């Protein structure tokens, strides 16, 4: 359709409009003393929260322009969420900051170009400096997982021994006690997510969750449609659920399950296999090991339509996050997966390149799931507890993948960058703007405590080391012997994706959109 | 779609406006010269009512900020309603004060988070004030009883006999009487409600009634639809009405039950199992044996489809609450059940945790039902006692779960707190405005009288202990004397239910709403 | 949706004009000079009345403040017609003026609540004061009968016999005369009308008619539909229409039996069982008897299904008004009915409770119809003697469930009220707004003839007793010996109702509707 075009200044005015109509309803939930947001439900009572993440899923814009620039920053957030696992909001604020003075600077005639290289020079020089300043031992992991669960113990000591038998790295899931205490169990994951929502049966966690499920692995791409007929046939009756592990099931057979989960019961969930290429159908040997299972290789393509549930392999429960599928318990335990251990162990002893013995090593390690069963109390309290686990699991993994907490760490870091030049005085204002923009953290923390940012932040500045502001007592003191911590992953993390994407905006000179008219 | 945001003072002021909105049509419906309220029917003459409740649920503004706020005191209302079963306005009258003082106190400049801190400690040396100035005992039982049902001593009595058999925890219901005089007999319910409303088949009582229905007991959760169909086919014979207590009926299953019932006579009712991970499939089995059915666990998933009628417990009635479903004559009587209970009654000897003693203890004090045949005169007569001792009921178990009324009981509180402060000038504000809407319940009842608020409620601060105003004969006196009693349950329960949602919406700095545009 | 809410004032001024607009349109129909009113057809051409009921059903307003209080006011009207079955007219001459006064005394400052309360004082005063100034025997009943039929003396006395025979309690039918005279004979009612419209086969009488019905007797209230099917089958064959008298049909299964009515023949007719509780299952046995069913009980529940046309009870005509039904003619006649009686005939003399004998009493008096056989003369002539008969039957009732006619009966009671005096000065005030609005019907009267209410007024509020002014002559005189009565009942009545439906609007503090919007 015709389309709306827009240059230079004309178009940073929209985007700056929209990113700060984003990044302040983001804010204000930033710190312990964050306000509340009213996110209105379509049917009911309004949704109340202090969760920033929450909030910038409900921003649109109605200038379409303005909604560009919402849908840009919104990247930063997303992008953090899926690194770190936390700090979306800090991420938000600093992003908002880099981009209010970045494009401030061009409007005054900077070159976007030397500004974005500026910033981009102090990110690095500071990221390396956070390092120097600064979750991998399992006390970090313990004190986060709790921190997740409000203070909860119990929670963060689980997290922490689950972490520590399949290794921060390994396959963990949660179940339900079994009256009471609180078991651990690894029970014999890639990333790879699902191909298309729809599929997600449980909303909440945004995630698909099949019971008993056959697993169809393939070695071509789907499409066809019709040649999945007589396997779904087969599938209809006993274990209802399906995961379909192909190289990759194209938009047209890929449309026609997402129609047929609506309604027709639970039906098929699709993913692609992991890896690519050579190790790809290689690494599908592996799963069809666990599973117990045959893949469907390129000249067994044609039994792609005479796939007997024999080749169909099989799992007690599987879980499809955004971009990672975990399968539980695969059948086909011991004989059959320790000797395909045997051949990959043996693998790497066939001394060849660096390289293969490093993606080797990755195939054995990956050949069970470690179960946490909670602590069964009445029969609600394990609901919460559960609750509690789940999400202080989640936030710890992120975590993995410490520094004085309240933005003090960043601020701390601008200060040893204060002698930091690049090759031009627009990359010097640059560098300028992303060491100011390090101090919007504490400074929005304060701002929503109801205290003046600009003092406190002077106070700061002039303290040393872990000095900061504990925006929770409204007293200044040693964050870390307060117990107000960051894990310096979130930070590095919060601070890399709002320069990215800051970066980009800054470097945009023209802007397209379908015209309203 | 394109989103609305607004931000501290312009997001205030339309909360501030829609509270108004509600809370005033709402107040003016207090004590005993309560105005009427008009609720326009969709066909017919317009519904005349005294009844708070009945009107708020009417409450729905065209501003989509305005409509936020409604909808977010209205939370006060309901809660309350579901806590204490009555003083539904008080608790909206006391929120509307402590909002309308709050927020003008942010505009001040007043630190939102300090306001309800101070509100928060007002409240918990109030309730605690309030205990000592203090539904247990069957005097007060039977008094409430009474009061309910238009000081029908008849039905108070019938009421306090029932708790006292069964007592104030167990299940009562009411049904016809045979015959004249008054029966009373316990026949052989968890907090659970259905899984999504339309269930409901009686409107006027807002609960679902099922007669002589199965009772399909799953330990897994229902999602599958297709699987469920032999099982639905089996029931639509004899057994019209089927209610399912299965782990939990995702939307998918339960859409599908949804659009079932709708012209296809009865069919299927459904709720979740009670409590939750160990101790909920040990609850499952109580009510197998209650029922007389088998539980289809883990193991019996497969049979979820194969399972026939012997499989599905059986009782003479059910009936599904918001939030409480009650299993009325169970098919399994005596033997079945008194084996269930000699075995559980033997695991609290198993000393092992005082937690288990006490769950364990639960489950055998409800291994039956309590029902009430009312007073069958003529056949009219019999139908408006049922109706009187019915709403009597509700309201005495609400009442269960006595301080001077006309709102004497919170003034007099406040006076006591005269002297409370907290941490800084910000929460001491907050601490009097809690004091200051302590006063808005007594003041409305004399708004509503046609007299003077602020003379009356003078000299009522003016008396002592139980001096206050009995609005009905518009003379001062002692309360308790003259029989104008409240719960200290419905008292604290308003107070406790007003503050909180009031300190969310004082802590509140940000509203976004789908644009009208 | 969003609703609109106005309070105090603002809802009294709209309440009001919707009052006016219903008011006016009907008084000028009050009367022997009573004006014409056209109600617009919706094809064709429009209807003349000087019948205040039909105006009134058309009456409806595009505010929807101003219509909710037109319907308000209406209740007044279809409340004495219900009760007195004549008067409605006065009834809203009388409502207006209590409530145009009401609404400005509160305006004015008066306290609503002790408005009330005088006006009811003065209403309950009057009543007693209209008794002592005072439809039972025969020759009242005939005299209003003939009235009722335009002095038709024939029909006057049909009606007096016809009560006479079955008591003015018992069931009386008019039918077709064969070969002129004038037939009466009893040959072998409830207050329960049609549980929906529609089944109304007769839409100029407001009622259901039945030839030969079949009549489905059950204990249980019918939801399930499916399991009623069957017994519709056995129904559809000979005798087609059907009547089931259960406890309840609720929402569900009636809904479906609406909708096959329509197109779908006669079908079938629901009504509820009467009585309650216990009576109501024993006063189904009394149908049962007269009809020669069998009653499908709780524990004959399942039978519901296969219930076969033995079961189902007989007639040979059944009609069903608003808010009675008769059974005319049952099958089963003698023995089986007469053994029925001699039972609850010997219950009374088990002397227990004074209260059972009552109620038994009201059984025994129930098991037939008496048939009034109109004048067979030509074939046009019998079908208006019926429709004289019908109506004047009908009249006749409400009749009996006199005084001086022209309204001066009420001006004669508010004279003897003079002095009547309440607890304070706004209950004096609502006395004398009741006093006053006890002037309005004659002042009307008066306002139609054409002649000056104030004088005509004044005049006969100088004279004594009996002392009016006959509006048809434009004469002076003895109402009483100018033959101008009224029935104390419709006078009572239409005071009583007017002065209810005045104090729920005088009370009215606030209203809500949907917003146009």
């Amino acid at each position: 359709a015709a389309k709306d075009v827009k240059f230079g200044n004309d178009a940073g005015v929209k985007m700056l409009r929209g990113v700060n109509v984003l990044a302040d309803a983001v804010k204000v939930t930033l710190g312990p003393k964050g306000r509340n947001v009213v996110l209105d439900k379509s049917f009911g009572a309004p949704t109340i929260t202090k969760d920033g993440v929450s909030v910038a899923r409900e921003i649109e814009l109605e200038d379409k322009f303005e909604n560009m620039g919402a849908q840009m920053v919104k990247e930063v957030a997303s992008k953090a969420n899926d690194a770190a696992g936390d700090g979306t909001t800090t991420a938000t604020v600093l992003a908002q900051a880099i981009i209010t003075e970045g494009l401030k600077a061009v409007a005054a005639g900077m070159n976007p170009m030397d500004l974005k290289r500026g910033i981009d020079k102090a990110v690095t020089v500071a990221v390396e400096e956070l390092k120097a300043l600064s979750c991998s031992d399992s006390k970090a992991i313990a004190q986060v997982g709790t921190i997740s669960a409000n203070s909860d113990e119990t929670v963060g000591k689980l997290i922490a021994e689950a972490m520590d038998k399949v290794g921060k790295e390994g396959v963990i899931t949660v179940e339900d006690g079994t009256g009471l205490q609180d078991e651990l169990d690894v029970v014999e994951q890639f990333d790879r997510g699902y191909l298309s929502p729809y599929f997600i049966n449980k909303p909440e966690t945004g995630a698909v969750e099949l019971e008993s499920p056959f697993i169809l692995l393939a070695d071509k791409k789907i499409s066809n449609i019709r040649e999945m007929l007589p396997v779904l046939e087969a599938v209809a009756k006993a274990g209802k659920p399906l995961l379909i592990i192909a190289e990759d099931v194209e938009g047209e057979a890929l449309a026609t399950l997402v129609v047929n989960t609506m309604r027709g019961i639970v039906k098929v969930a699709a993913v692609k296999a992991p890896g690519f290429g050579d190790r790809r159908k290689a690494m599908l040997q592996d799963i069809a090991t666990l599973t117990g299972g045959t893949v469907i290789s390129e000249e067994i393509g044609m039994e792609l339509e005479k796939a007997t549930l024999e080749d169909l392999g099989q799992a007690k429960r599987v879980v499809i996050n955004k971009d990672t599928t975990t399968i539980i318990d695969g059948v086909g335990e011991e004989a059959a997966i320790q000797g395909r251990v045997a051949q990959i162990r043996q693998q790497i002893e066939e001394a060849t390149s660096d390289y293969d013995r490093e993606k080797l090593q990755e195939r054995v390690a990956k050949l069970g799931v470690a179960v946490i069963k909670v602590g069964a109390a009445t029969e609600v309290e394990m609901k919460e507890k559960k609750a509690r686990v789940e999400d202080a699991l989640h936030a710890t993994r992120a975590a993995v993948e410490v520094v004085a907490g309240g933005g003090v760490a960043l601020i701390r870091v601008a200060s040893k960058l204060a002698d930091l030049r690049g090759q031009n005085e627009d990359q010097n204002v640059g560098i300028k703007v992303a060491l100011r923009a390090m101090e919007a953290p504490l400074r929005q923390i304060v701002l929503n405590c109801g205290e003046e940012p600009s003092v406190v932040a002077n106070t700061v500045k002039g303290g040393d080391g872990n000095y900061g502001y504990n925006a929770a007592t409204e007293e200044y003191g040693n964050m870390i012997d307060m117990g107000i911590l960051d894990p310096t992953k979130v930070t590095r993390s919060a601070l890399q994706y709002a320069a990215s994407v800051a970066g980009l905006m800054i470097t945009t000179e023209c802007m397209v959109t379908d015209l309203p008219k």
